[PDB]
DNA sequence: ATCGGCTCGCGCA
DNA sequence: TTGCGCGAAGCCGA
C-alpha cells in the first residue's frame, strides 16, 4: 500500500484490542483502501478488524428513497464482510458520541476512518479526537489521488488541476490487493430500515392519487449491482459516451453516480476497467476527465473552502458581478414550493424537475441548466443557492455531496468557470438558453417523456 | 514577464 | 440538428 493515501489525527500507543474501521463515506467490502488498510495494521498486531457504522439522524433531511437505497446496500454489506469473518456493528446516534463510547466498551487498539471533506464529519472526527486515547487514522479511499496529496491549495480551474492530478496518476493509479479474511476470529438492520421508513413516509413524495412519485427501478442498490453497472456501460454505453453525452434524450450515461456517492463502487476501479477497454479514444478521454478531474476537483473545493455551500466562497469577479445586480427586477420569480412542483412557465425547466422526482437521478447536462435558471427566476442569489441545494440534496440519489455543492457553485456562483457577457438579474454567470438547447437536442421529446406528471398533489 | 487559453449563445453553410 | 468561427470576459501560470 502508498503510505500517502493515509494520514494520522492523532497519535498514541496502540492498545491490545482489534482495529476498528470506522466505515462512513465508502460503503463496501471490496477496492477500499480503508479497509486494507485496517485489515493490514491487524495482521501484524495480531488481532482482527471489525467495521462500525453510525446511522445518524440526518436521513430524516433526505427521503425514503436514499433511505432504503443506503440501507438495502449496508445489508449486502454486512452478508459480504460476515464472508471475510468480518463482524461489522451499526450503531444508532451521534458518531461524536458513539464512536468514541464504542472504542471504549470494545477496547479498541486503533481506529480507521475514511476520508470526506464535508464539514460534519470532521466535527465528529474532532469530537472523537477528545474522547480517545488510541491512534486515530484517516485513509483516503474515495479519490484515486488522496484529496491532501492532489494539491495543497483551492484549485482555481480544471486547466490548473488537470497537470498536477495526472502528473501523479502513474504513481497512485494501481490494481487493489485482495481483502484477506480475518483470521482472528472477534442496532439490527431490518429494524432499523423499517423503523425509519415509518418515521420519513408523512414526508414522501405522492400523486394526487397518493401513489409515490419515486420509481425505484431505475437503480438497484449495493456492491453487486453497482459492478453489473459498471460492465454494462462499459460494454453498451462508453463508446457513444463522448459524443451523447450532452443528449438527456440518450441513455448513454454510466448511471454510476447513487454508487460513487454511497462508495458502493470504488471509482479507483471504474478507471482502471476504462483504462483497459478499448473503445473510441475521444470517449474514454471525456470521460476520464469527469471521474478523475471533475470528481476529485469537488473534494478540492469542499477541502480547502469550509464555506463551500455559501454565496461567500464564489469568486470575487462573480461576487461583485451578483451584486451589481441584486436590485434588477426578476422576469419571474418562483417559491421553493413552485420550484419544487414544477409549475414554472418553463416547460423543459418542469421536465428536468419531474425527472429529479420521479427517478432521483437528473440528467447532467440539465442539471447546469435547472440551476442556472433557479438562479434566474428567485428573489435573490442566496436564495437561488438555498432553493437549488435543498432540491439537489431532497431528491437526488447522489445528492448531499461535494459534486453537488461543486456543481451548483459553478452553474450559480462561477467556481471553476470564467466570466462571460454581462446580462441583467445573473451578470457575468455564464448563461444558457432553451433555445440553446433546441440546437444542441430533441427537446421536445424529453419534454414527451415527463409531460404527463402534473399528476401531482 | 506577458500572453495563451479556459467544461455558453448565435450566425451561418 | 452539425461544426466552425466569433463574441465577451477575468485570471492563472509558464
Ligand atoms: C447543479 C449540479 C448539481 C449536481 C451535479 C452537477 C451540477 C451542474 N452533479 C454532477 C454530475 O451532474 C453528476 O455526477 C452526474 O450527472 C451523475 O450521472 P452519471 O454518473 O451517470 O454521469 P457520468 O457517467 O457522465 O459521469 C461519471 C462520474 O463523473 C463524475 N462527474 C461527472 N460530471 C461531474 C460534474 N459536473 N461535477 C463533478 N463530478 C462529475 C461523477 O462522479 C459521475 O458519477 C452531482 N454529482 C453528484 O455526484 N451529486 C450531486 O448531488 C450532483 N448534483
Amino acid at each position: 500500500m502508498n503510505p500517502k493515501r493515509i494520514r494520522a489525527l492523532k497519535s498514541g500507543k496502540q492498545g491490545d484490542g482489534p482495529v476498528v474501521y470506522w466505515m462512513s463515506r465508502d460503503q463496501r467490502a471490496e477496492d477500499n483502501w480503508a479497509l486494507l488498510f485496517s485489515r493490514a495494521i491487524a495482521k501484524e498486531a495480531n488481532v482482527p478488524v471489525v467495521v462500525v457504522f453510525c446511522l445518524t439522524d440526518e436521513f430524516l433531511e433526505a427521503g425514503i428513497r436514499q433511505y432504503e437505497f443506503m440501507l438495502k446496500g449496508l445489508q449486502e454489506l454486512e452478508v459480504s464482510l460476515s464472508r471475510k469473518k468480518i463482524p461489522s456493528f451499526f450503531l444508532r446516534g451521534d458518531p461524536g458520541e458513539k464512536i468514541s463510547r464504542f472504542v471504549k466498551d470494545y477496547n479498541a487498539g486503533t481506529l480507521v476512518t475514511d476520508f470526506s471533506p464535508l464539514r460534519i464529519k470532521n466535527q465528529w472526527i474532532e469530537k472523537v479526537i477528545s474522547g480517545i486515547s488510541i491512534p486515530f487514522f484517516e485513509v483516503d479511499a474515495h479519490n484515486v489521488v488522496p484529496c491532501w496529496e492532489a494539491s495543497q491549495k483551492h484549485e482555481y480551474a480544471a486547466h490548473t488541476f488537470r497537470p498536477k492530478l495526472y502528473a501523479l496518476l502513474p504513481e497512485f493509479l494501481e490494481e487493489f490487493p485482495e481483502l484477506e479474511p480475518n483470521s482472528v476470529t472477534p442496532e439490527t438492520l431490518s429494524d432499523v430500515l423499517e423503523t425509519g421508513v415509518k418515521a420519513l413516509l408523512p414526508e414522501r413524495a405522492l400523486l394526487k392519487n397518493k401513489d409515490p412519485l419515486f420509481e425505484p427501478w431505475h437503480f438497484e442498490p449495493g456492491e453487486k449491482a453497482a459492478k453489473k453497472v459498471m460492465e454494462s456501460f462499459i460494454a453498451d454505453r462508453l463508446d457513444s459516451y463522448g459524443a451523447l453525452r450532452n443528449d438527456p434524450t440518450k441513455n448513454m450515461l454510466s448511471n454510476l453516480s447513487p454508487y460513487l456517492h454511497f462508495g458502493q463502487i470504488s471509482s479507483q476501479r471504474v478507471v482502471l476497467e476504462v483504462e483497459k477497454a478499448e473503445s473510441n479514444p475521444g470517449s474514454k478521454k471525456a470521460f476520464l476527465d469527469e471521474i478523475l478531474i471533475w470528481k476529485e476537483i469537488s473534494d478540492n473545493f469542499c477541502y480547502y473552502n469550509p464555506g463551500y455551500d455559501g454565496f461567500e466562497s464564489f469568486p470575487s469577479w462573480a461576487k461583485e458581478s451578483l451584486n451589481a445586480h441584486r436590485n434588477d427586477v426578476r422576469s419571474h420569480i418562483y417559491t421553493l414550493e413552485e420550484f419544487e412542483a414544477g409549475k414554472t412557465h418553463d416547460p423543459l425547466w418542469n421536465a428536468s424537475q419531474m425527472e429529479l422526482l420521479s427517478t432521483g437521478k437528473m440528467h447532467g447536462y440539465m442539471r447546469m441548466y435547472w440551476a442556472k435558471k433557479i438562479l434566474e427566476w428567485s428573489e435573490s442569489p442566496e436564495k437561488a443557492l438555498e432553493i437549488a441545494i435543498c432540491l439537489n440534496d431532497r431528491y437526488e440519489l447522489d445528492g448531499r455531496d461535494p459534486n453537488g455543492y461543486a456543481g451548483i457553485a459553478w452553474s450559480i456562483g462561477g467556481v471553476h468557470d470564467r466570466a462571460w457577457g454581462e446580462r441583467e438579474v445573473t451578470g457575468k454567470i455564464r448563461y444558457m438558453s432553451y433555445e440553446g438547447c433546441k440546437r444542441k437536442f430533441d427537446v421536445k421529446l424529453y419534454i414527451e417523456k415527463y409531460s404527463a406528471l402534473d399528476k401531482l398533489a
